[PDB]
């Protein structure tokens, strides 16, 4: 079976929708989601036009297999989508309305500059390759464009999930590729990580701090290296639930920064030792009093500046 | 083959059951569950209808290419069903009986609030798409729906399953569907998180406790800071078995409040160290008398306002 | 194709047997194993009778499209298993005798109570559903059931392969259906968990045990905390290779009680240093003086106790 | 279509021939290799023999659907092989030349003793069942048993793949079967466990040591109880990238002795500091000076006795 | 369908070409990565040759099934590409143009040695066999081998995509086989290395390297031994994210050697420590002094060397 025919020189014009059922598993390491969806397509065959008056019916239910159908395919899928025909309906006008039930694993990149506070644009591409014969475009009947109300995706907020209307129309291997952009706008629920790691994060910070209030060399050592382990636990736990990014997140920021908190807290420790070792607590009481405020000052400031810097 | 002809004006009611023979692997993090169950269809097309003298027979076997079976397909699946076609029925009035053998692997969202004390609804949602000659219409032969004994559910305890009679009939792209629910309701056997996190994770708080009846603040650091590590490495064990929800848990509101127990334990081991350093341990042993009593009342009530707060 | 019709009112009688060729995976956890069998069947249909002096052969081979073959499942397999036809062959008086090679993974539930020591029934479950032109019940043909000699499970010893020769004959959704119970006997290799988990265990618990040798309670503090959290790592250990009982496992009794151990260790220690500091050596002496009796004795009457309670 | 008819009494002779095109994944844990190579079959079948002079052509190409061809399965895969036909071929005398690319799961047992410095021998076993027709009996064409040159399994030395040519011929459910043992021999790049856990494990176990210079309780206690536990964390390590073992492996038992060598430090530690704090730290610097010694001799030793146990 | 025949005693040249759609999952460990491809096939059929005057038609379009169409295989595939027919066009001179959409998961080995640092060249294999009939020969149409602009490998940078024109002719099993090599150059982004594992580890053994400020030998003890702990947690995170090399790798060479500097700083501690105790504080004094700069230079220099050696 070829192509329709055309009647002048137009492109055939293939009309898509994608309608969301089932939403799940964004994988953030691999930069993954699957769907579940109706995809429909609508296009005019004249070849298959009756009259309903003759034929008795008002539109002809086919088989796939029995008539022409355009070969959409997605661009950002890893396997070919696992599609089962619903229903292939006909009008006397030979305004063909396929629809078809899909689940595909979707390969979208995701920005974690902003993690985990960051929001994200899932995107599906659908895609036509001309023929020989004639040039298919895709177009978006926005009629046939949504998702169902209890689509949800776990530990994400669904905002919008539109079509780009025009199509990006390019060559590839010499001949005409019509791509159709399907936006899925999701933000995090970054909740959890305030109990779960940014807190706990910091509560062993302000722990690591006491040594400020400590005279005992041996207590200060224990405090800032158990607590600096616990931090090394923190970024490892982290790290594990993210990709490698070649930039720097936000959490990743903090994170790092606080590194260099444990770092001079140490200095401090041993300066403040040194000192009382060699007879001069004064000077080292000095620092430590210092300290105090210092510490806490430049955290709360640093942090004003990479929030800025990140938001 | 076109779907049967309606007498009046009236839907095709397809008569539908699921008997679970092997239900396993509730993936908690995922919010899935794996069903292998059986799929009983029944409709009347009174084109396959016989005379049973004439024939001789009592009713017909048919293979499912040979005649009209309606799509029914799952909202609630990830992928589509594995099913194998056991039999298909004809009695001499055309009333069709159907039955297939089906796996799937079923998406079903969790509450995790009360957890690990949580009881969860799964479904289990029929759909039948209606045709361009005829609306399709989804009913519950209660006959039919039910579970095998022998099915269990690893860590939890299966309460019923039942499906709600009226299908939930809407439309959906210009096109009438028939949604049936079924639900598996089943409750979570908390017995093991008692020995294996609740216990443990009391007795490491107990012992930083003991820190109220030493006066030696070496000892206390050691004590408070290496339980503290304990219990993250509690919290962090928890929030793997878990997804991230935009919402506390009952388990997580227990393990976040001990932090501040183990913050406030260490500004008390301080206070009463800077106040025996500033030679007045009659206020530093007035602070730690107090906290013997304060830190189990205050641990106790928290508690009860939680549980309170949480059942 | 129907089924061959009966002499008078008898039902038709299957005759299976399974010899496994390879057993593997056994999944704890997910109280699951695969097993790659041969499954044989052998039933009478008069239909396919012959003359083997007329027809010069003594047995005819046929391809399974061309004859009528019982549709024999399994109950408790995850996904319909992956099945290759080996042999179809047909005797002059028509009893067939079907051999495929099939391969599954089974669903079978464990107990974990005697665990590591603990021994296990696998189960798999054969059955077919009666048709409406007649009955099919199941039976075992003992020289058809049997395992290979290679045959190993990891970690696990096989003790016997046997079938339960008389069927479980049961009414499901008014039709007929016979469930044969073949039963894989097996016994765990516990050896490993001996050096790996059970004596590294009791010699951080032991080391413990020597702050009843010293006066330090900075030192005692160290011991006791360290060992106990080498304990929590074991405990972990052991949660991560089991799934979440509703009931003690003896190796989780062991872990738990062990906690308590750890629990007066510290009271111990506590106690002995309040009584040194408010100059009570003498007292402190007596309780760290009976503590090295009391903790093994204690420890080993507690353990044999268990061992009592559990085998 | 039937088997090929015996000249004289005699079994129709399969020739076989593997060649490995791609050889990966050797799971310890799971004691399973992943293959992709090609199966190569040969045997006459007189009824397909032409006369080349006649028939024009040298050889004839059939499609699988055309001709007999032997049932061969694998005996020790885990699923049935991926299979794909590139060719067959018929010579004028009828020597049918089959040839096929498949991929498979193979599972081989592995023995761990003398782990990481084990090797082993991964079988591929063929298998032919015989028909009612007549018997089947596999051969090996050696000049078809091979490998790719730039065939490589990750962390092991491949050192060779061999068939046994003399096929295990055996009755089976009342049928002569034809096994064919094809052997791949391998052996362990041990290079990395060296600087990753072999040597860390030993430093960590002379830092131990150094309590035998130290009159320091608390350091002692420090020294021994810290680095038991990173001991602890990297046998947990080891037996993670490992199956649960019936026997000791070599690993295995370096790693379980270590245990008693930080025991026995500890108790040293213990009867030093009692020894101080009696007043008589003659005997204990005696036991300690004699400790510097002993424990490295008694180690090397020991190491000796195992290494010479194991190998 | 048999291949085209020749003109004189030519091989039949098959032009061939890979675009990239999508390329990811680059697994380190598994030394594999998933590609999503156009792949096409362009030769000559004179047999398919027509008048384009008398036909009517510039291109006549062919389904698989009606023509010859050669066996291109991929030899690095795990298993057999999954893959659908886009379109199959014959020019008047019987020029074939074949273009399907395929995804693999394709074997190629890593180069470590330079980690996180490294480069590697993915390959992607094609072959083909000859057939008895006529030998075939692959080549490389340079104006369909390319990859789409929008391809991104996690964690890694595309250098360039291109094959190497002139195939690898071989015999292999007695028939000529054309293997042609697409390469795939990509660089690693070590970017997030830096903060996350390099910069943290290097934060824990400067932590180290106060004790040489230190005269308290618990104290140092606790430094020197905590650290150590964490260096050990960082070497397990990383030889968790590679595979078992018969080599060193960048990263494993620092890693290895910083052990090597927490031993000795151990052995200088005890050195000190034993001095003092020996009433030597002066002798201790000089080492320690030395040790503040011999450490530090002696680091910097052996990671000079090793860098050298690497690079
Ligand atoms: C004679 C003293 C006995 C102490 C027994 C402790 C009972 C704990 C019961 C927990 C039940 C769940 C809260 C934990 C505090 C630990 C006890 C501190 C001991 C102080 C000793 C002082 C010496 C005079
Ligand atoms: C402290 C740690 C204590 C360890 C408990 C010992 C195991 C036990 O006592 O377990 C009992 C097991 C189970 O053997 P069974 O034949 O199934 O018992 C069934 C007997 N009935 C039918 C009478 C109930 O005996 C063994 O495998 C003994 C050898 C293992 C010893 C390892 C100790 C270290
Ligand atoms: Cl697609
Ligand atoms: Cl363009
Ligand atoms: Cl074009
Ligand atoms: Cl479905
Ligand atoms: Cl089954
Ligand atoms: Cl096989
Ligand atoms: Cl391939
Ligand atoms: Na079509
Ligand atoms: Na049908
Ligand atoms: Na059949
Ligand atoms: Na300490
Ligand atoms: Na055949
Ligand atoms: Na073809």
């Amino acid at each position: 079976v070829s192509p329709p025919p055309p009647i002048a020189d137009e492109p055939l014009t293939v009309n898509t929708g994608i309608y969301l059922i089932a939403c799940y598993s964004l994988d953030d390491k691999a930069e993954t989601f699957k769907v579940n969806a109706f995809l429909s397509l609508s296009w005019k065959d004249r070849r298959l036009a009756f009259d309903p008056v003759r034929s008795g019916v008002r539109v002809k239910t086919y088989e796939p297999e029995a008539i022409w159908i355009p070969e959409i395919r997605f661009v950002n899928v890893e396997n070919a989508r696992d599609a089962d025909v619903v229903d292939i309906s006909v009008s006397p006008d030979g305004t063909v309305q396929y629809l078809e039930r899909f689940s595909a694993r979707v390969l979208s990149p995701l920005d974690f500059r902003r993690y985990p506070f960051d929001s994200q644009t899932l995107h599906i591409y659908l895609i036509v390759r001309s023929v020989d014969t004639r040039n298919i475009v895709l177009a978006v009947d926005l009629e046939k464009v949504g998702k169902n109300d209890d689509v949800f995706l776990t530990g994400w907020d669904i905002e919008s999930f539109t079509a780009v209307v025009k199509p990006a129309n390019f060559a590839l291997e010499d001949r005409l590729e019509s791509k159709l952009d399907y936006q899925l706008r999701i933000s995090r629920q970054y909740f959890s990580y305030i109990p779960n790691i940014i807190l706990p994060m910091l509560f062993i910070l302000f722990i690591s701090w006491t040594a400020f209030w400590s005279t005992s060399y041996e207590a200060n050592v224990t405090l800032v290296v158990s607590t600096l382990i616990a931090h090394i636990a923190f970024n490892i736990l982290v790290e594990t639930n993210l990709p490698k990014t070649p930039y720097m997140t936000y959490t990743g920021a903090i994170i790092f920064m606080i590194y260099l908190f444990y770092f001079v807290a140490v200095i401090e420790v041993t300066v403040q030792h040194y000192l009382k070792v060699e007879s001069q607590p004064a000077r080292a009481a000095s620092i430590t009093r210092a300290s105090r405020i210092a510490f806490p000052v430049v955290f709360l400031l640093a942090n004003i500046i990479l929030a800025f810097l990140f938001f």
